């Protein structure tokens, strides 16, 4: 029976099917946003994601039997498989239900094209790997220092490490990091601009770099 | 009769009088927009829309009958056409009379290098469709996930898928983002920069490569 | 007695001298900023102004003769010249604002100096290859700016109450700076459909933005 | 004994040691960020942090007369000479050196190797640009002068002294609420101040596009 069930998994009509259900179980999973509509059909939605819900499962519970030990080294179907299991663990913390919605990545997992432009990606990420961790440790020294400066009058955004690591990502980001953040600190502590002008040049700087780092390829 | 039009449809003066007439409205819809201005001279202006409006169909009308199946399959000459149809629409919602605003394009239609310049940099689309689509999956499935997250106490930003993809795309292009969605949202939902943190990572990760790829794939 | 003048302002001390003088009027125009510096020093001060800008006007005087019809067709003398003669115009005629002007002299220092003269001449031969770009944008801008006029001016006078304001205000959005919550937002009260004007501006003079670098790391 | 240090200094374990302690010190300093924390093990902490202080003190004599000036012509060793004297100034009497304390967790980069590259590597595109930053800082100057002494009268926390001015364009710069935050309300005021600030953002905004071709050309 073995090579029975192995037509069915990796036929044009399965992958098709699974995609479908992925892009139904999307729609199903877009529709399931509106209340209006729940109040008329909401039963008839909500049994179709367990559907797909246990097809996918169905369908990762098969991909499973017939490559036995060929599923588990693939992202994408352990994805959907997580994406699946995810959406598999029960219907009741309630995110994965909501993870569930990753199922709909599945659609990244079920249909090509889409597996492609991914991995594109993902090829520079070793280029970078170098920066990032200059980063975070960067982050780090600072998100200890700002802490340790401004956690006295400006315990929102630097009374914690934590707190200090979010509020150095903003201005990272550059926003509001002046008339936001730092003007606000530098009517308590005259001489903050020393500490952001330069935490803005340089993290602007660096973050260039990497770009450049990037345009290697 | 055929042959008659295509060399002035074809001619230089066409393709220069045609642009001439562009340049003129041109001016004159950037005049109508003084209040000032039209209590005055109202009167004199209307009209010249309604005849710009009338020649720039016997052009398309004649350049219909010169190029026929050649015009319609024409980016430059299809836009026209609709360009064109929106402005005819009779004088009263009201914003028919705006996109007739519109019609100061076939001044990139009708001039030279104008069509070029363009038509390089639409040909960089083709390369990002793949991209898009991602994104626009993502942010899906993202405006879903933030929106079944943050409705209840946050309904103004995330009541709805709309608001979700609106707001998803106000916090990509990062106007705001902290101070006035995460850190409000946080007041509420300590663990929330979990959520947009992330967004945010991956929604510009995948902008950047898209750039490269552009000064890259060429 | 031609050479003679000419051996003088071509000197390598000259070139030395007008850029030192650059400098000193860069300086003399920083600290008359301070109020306590002028309320001690306003006489010794103010009076040190005038010498520079005639000098300047001298060398830019000299650079004239010993240059003639070439001088004119010098930017940097030129930008000079004007420099100095903006910097050489009198101090109550009009509008107050020309003495200010002459703190473009302290552009002289691009204009005096060599490897400096360079790097700006540098950043300016990209231009040829995106003229055909901003025009786009130009009139990209001219389209929309009228339309938010027509359409939001009734509402909202400061934003979009004049062609000009919206060309401001375009511009704003344009940068992504308190588009939404400034701008898009309110608008959407009252026109609930307004982020499908913006989001494509966005999306679109986003893009056009985009795409003139690669043009730039092309040339 | 000149002999009797040096195998230690550039042995593999040292080198491991020392970026060792330094990841200790690092975790030790980022609980001293924790106010909950010192009061149970600060003992053993901000001793700790004199033993390593002290330990480290070891290392760069070590270091020192192992390389005499081949310490001293190591940036990376003088870096190390610099952020380590600085961790054992005394706890008194502005108190900010303890907080520069910090600083010596950037070793972490010096005495492991692929850092002191990918460093070395963003420095090397720095040299490029002094070109380029001098005319900024000397455009920032010429503008921050005209700044300060047109509207530090009517907005003088902006720009009432040649200093908030370089801040506040520097934001400008930045382009962080430099629309709604302090041009438009300049205008209320000064109705034709939006002439400046534009410019300003064109040409500090194209200097700064150059700057990464520039970079992206080198
Ligand atoms: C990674 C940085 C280390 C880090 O995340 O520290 C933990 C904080 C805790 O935030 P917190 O606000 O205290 O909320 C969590 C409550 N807690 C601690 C009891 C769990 O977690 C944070 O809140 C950090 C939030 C800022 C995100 C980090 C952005 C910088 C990462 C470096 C990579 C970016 C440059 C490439
Ligand atoms: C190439 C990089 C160049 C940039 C690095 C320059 C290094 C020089 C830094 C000197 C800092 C000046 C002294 C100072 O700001 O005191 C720190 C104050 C303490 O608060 P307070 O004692 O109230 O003043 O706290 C503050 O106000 C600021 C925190
Ligand atoms: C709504 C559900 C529609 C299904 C998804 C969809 O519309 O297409 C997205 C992906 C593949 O993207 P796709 O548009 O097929 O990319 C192909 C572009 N090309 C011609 C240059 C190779 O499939
Ligand atoms: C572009 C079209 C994307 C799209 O179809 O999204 C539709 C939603 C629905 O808007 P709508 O139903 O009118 O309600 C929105 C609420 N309001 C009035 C406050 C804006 O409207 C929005 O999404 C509003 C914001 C437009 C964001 C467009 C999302 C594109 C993300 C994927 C591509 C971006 C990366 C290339
Ligand atoms: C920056 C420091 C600052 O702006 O404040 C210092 C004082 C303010 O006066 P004030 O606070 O009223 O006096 C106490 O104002 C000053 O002292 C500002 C002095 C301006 C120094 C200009 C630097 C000269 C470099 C020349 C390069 C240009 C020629 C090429
Ligand atoms: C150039 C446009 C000149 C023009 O007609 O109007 C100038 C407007 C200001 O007019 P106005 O209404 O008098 O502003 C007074 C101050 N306000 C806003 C409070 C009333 O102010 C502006 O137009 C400033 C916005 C200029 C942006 C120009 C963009 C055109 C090219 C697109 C940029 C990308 C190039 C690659
Ligand atoms: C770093 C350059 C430092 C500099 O040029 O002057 C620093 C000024 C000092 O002004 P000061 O009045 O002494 O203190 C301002 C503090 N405040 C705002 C609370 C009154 O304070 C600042 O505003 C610092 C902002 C300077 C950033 C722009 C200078 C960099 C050159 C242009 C960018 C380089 C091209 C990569
Ligand atoms: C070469 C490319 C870069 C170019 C950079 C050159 C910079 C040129 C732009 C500067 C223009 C902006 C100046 C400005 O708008 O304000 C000046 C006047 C103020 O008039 P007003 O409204 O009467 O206010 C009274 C002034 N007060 C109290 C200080 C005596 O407002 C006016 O009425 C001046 C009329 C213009
Ligand atoms: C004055 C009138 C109430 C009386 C209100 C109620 C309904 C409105 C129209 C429609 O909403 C759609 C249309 C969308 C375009 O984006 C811009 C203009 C449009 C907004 C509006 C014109 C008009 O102003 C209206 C505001």
């Amino acid at each position: 029976m073995y090579l029975r069930i192995t037509n069915i998994v990796e036929s044009s009509f399965f992958t098709k099917f699974i995609i479908y259900l992925i892009v139904l179980n999307g729609i199903t999973m877009g529709l399931e946003t509106s209340k209006t509509f729940m109040q008329s059909f909401g039963v008839y939605t909500t049994l179709f994601n367990q559907i797909v819900i246990t097809i996918f499962t169905i369908e990762i519970i098969l991909r499973i039997y017939v490559h036995r030990i060929s599923f588990f080294k693939d992202p994408w179907s352990l994805f959907d498989f997580f994406v699946v299991a995810i959406s598999l663990v029960p219907t009741s913390f309630e995110i994965l239900r909501v993870l569930g919605v990753l199922r709909l990545f599945r659609l990244v997992t079920a249909v090509p094209q889409m597996r492609k432009i991914v991995s594109a990606l993902i090829s520079v990420i070793p280029g970078m790997l170098s920066v990032i961790a200059l980063m975070t440790l960067f982050f780090y020294i600072f998100a200890i220092m700002a802490t340790q400066l401004f956690g006295e009058r400006f315990p929102e955004w630097f009374g914690t490490l934590g707190e200090s690591f979010y509020t150095l990502f903003q201005v990272m980001t550059l926003e509001s990091w002046s008339m936001g953040i730092v003007r606000p600190l530098m009517e308590v502590y005259p001489y903050a601009w020393v500490f952001f002008i330069p935490f803005i040049f340089v993290v602007t700087f660096v973050m260039i770099n990497l770009v450049v780092a990037i345009c290697v390829d």
